[PDB]
């Protein structure tokens, strides 16, 4: 049942709302007609694909134009265990795909912090995960994709070939090269749905960095950390590092050998429920509390399912998610940014720390080799201007912001952060001269 309706659309950050016509149809031919309709106007105010709206900013909204909800196109066409390939519509989400692929011994090669993201969304933001340093981003694993272009045609793209340029423009392209309808993804072979994990707790930022620089990182396919962004030096940047690899069946305890590829993360066992009024006691902030934490977070060869290894903040004024990457070599500059954040008087509790590996050939891809950080700032006075200063520091240190998180950065800052934007822009103008594809972000970041 195809429907088009005016909808107030915000990203996950629940900010910068705009009203657009949301076309929601499970018919692929209907989607082609809409694009053909918009392109007939010679552009109009454009259209933009929307997945599960998990992006924090304004890349999946188009104020005064068209938004096409891709989530109804959620057919898994095929999964092959021999070729490791999945042929799926763009609307299928990674949780669905993970659940469907496990009985084949196939693993989603790149998984984000949440599993409620579409294949289209995964490609369009070139998403990264705990395994980036060893697997790359989501783009690295796409063997083909079908792109609906401005001309109303469906172009079949491959990473290497005669349409390679448009392929890598679409990777990290934020839906601005057209609409991904269908994609073939190569999966990661696995014999279990489990991880072999090693945990380490560090005392400071220096120690967290030394751990990631000592070579141990090459021993783990998956690696991420939670760090302290509020405590003053030297406690600043202390981390609970979580590193590991996917497990083989023999590495499992005998009671788990029966169902190696079974998934079992789910319980009503949530800590707010068991403990309504907190984890803290009289030891928590003293030397015993720090001892407890150090020993608890330090372990070797622990068998963990998906949620315990991979999936372990509320306020009235909303939050500001802020993610950036500083080049590997610029270590001192990275420490300086962290120092600035803790001295800001803006307090972040959920802090993701990860060292990214080698980057791909997508000119708009976010990840570069270096120190990746996500911080959550409660919205309060002076935040916007503070993060503009961070923007300046990130840019100055060869770093960039991530489109999947941004809602407020300027076009100038962004263009300087992405030195290959002119090249990307040139591909976009070839494939969409009329600006048939448009979004709030495109207009804000001057990518239109
Ligand atoms: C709790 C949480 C944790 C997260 N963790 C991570 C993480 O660890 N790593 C990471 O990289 N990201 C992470 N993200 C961000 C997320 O991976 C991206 O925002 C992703 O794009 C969301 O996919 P979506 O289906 O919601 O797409 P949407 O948010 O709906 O759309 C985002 C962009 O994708 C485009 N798009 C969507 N569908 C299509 C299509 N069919 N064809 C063409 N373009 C399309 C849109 O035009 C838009 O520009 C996280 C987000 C949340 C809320
Ligand atoms: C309140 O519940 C929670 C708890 C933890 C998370 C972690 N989410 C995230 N994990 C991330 C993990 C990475 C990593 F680890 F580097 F791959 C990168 C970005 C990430 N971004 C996010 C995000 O929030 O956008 C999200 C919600």
């Amino acid at each position: 049942g195809a429907t088009t309706t005016a909808t107030r659309l915000t990203g996950w950050g629940r900010t910068a709302p705009s009203v657009a016509n949301v076309l929601r149809t499970p018919d692929a031919e209907m989607i082609v007609k809409a694009v053909a309709r918009v392109a007939e106007s010679g552009g109009g105010r454009g259209a933009i694909a929307r997945g599960l709206g998990r992006s924090y900013g304004d890349n999946a909204q188009n104020g005064g134009g068209l938004v096409i909800d891709m989530t109804p196109l959620n057919t898994i066409h095929s999964i092959d265990a021999d070729t490791k390939l999945v042929d799926i519509d763009a609307g299928v989400n990674l949780d669905q795909l993970m659940k469907a692929a496990l009985p084949f011994g196939l693993w989603v090669p790149v998984l984000p912090g949440t599993r409620q993201v579409t294949v289209g969304g995964a490609i369009a933001c070139d998403i990264h995960g705990k395994n980036h340093h060893s697997a790359g981003s989501f783009g690295n694993h796409v063997r083909s994709m079908d792109l609906l272009t401005a001309d109303g045609e469906i172009r079949h793209l491959t990473p290497t070939g005669e349409d390679a340029e448009l392929f890598w423009a679409t990777v990290g392209g934020n839906g601005l090269t057209g609409i991904i309808m269908r994609a073939t993804i190569e999966m990661t072979p696995t014999s279990t749905a489990y991880f072999i994990a090693d945990g380490d707790v560090t005392a400071s930022l220096d120690e967290t960095i030394a751990l990631h620089s000592d070579g141990s990182e090459a021993r783990y396919t998956y690696s991420s950390a939670w760090f302290d962004a509020i405590s003053a030096p030297p406690k600043l940047g202390r981390a609970a590092v979580s590193r590991g690899r996917l497990a083989t069946v023999e590495q499992l305890p005998a009671k788990l050998r029966s169902e190696p590829l079974k998934f079992d993360a789910p319980q009503l066992l949530t800590l707010p429920d068991v403990f309504p009024n907190g984890l803290a006691n009289k030891y928590t902030f003293g030397p015993i509390g720090e001892l407890w934490y150090r020993k608890s977070g330090t372990y070797r060869g622990k068998v963990q399912n998906l949620t315990q290894f991979y999936h372990p903040a509320y306020g009235p004024a909303g939050f500001l998610q802020y993610q950036f990457v500083i080049p590997t070599e610029a270590v001192d500059e990275f420490k300086k940014i962290i120092g600035v954040i803790q001295a800001s008087g803006h307090y972040s509790f959920l802090n993701v720390f990860k060292l990214f590996g080698p980057r791909n050939q997508a000119p708009l891809s976010f990840p570069i080799p270096g120190w990746n950080i996500c911080v959550d700032f409660p919205i309060k006075d002076g935040l916007g201007k503070f993060v503009s200063e961070l923007d300046r520091r990130v840019l100055e240190f060869g770093g960039r912001l991530y489109t999947a998180k941004d809602s407020r950065t300027t076009a100038e800052t962004f263009h300087a952060m992405y030195p290959r934007v002119d090249e990307w822009i040139s591909v976009r103008r070839k494939v969409d001269p009329l600006r048939v594809f448009a979004s709030d972000m495109a207009r804000r970041l001057e990518l239109l």
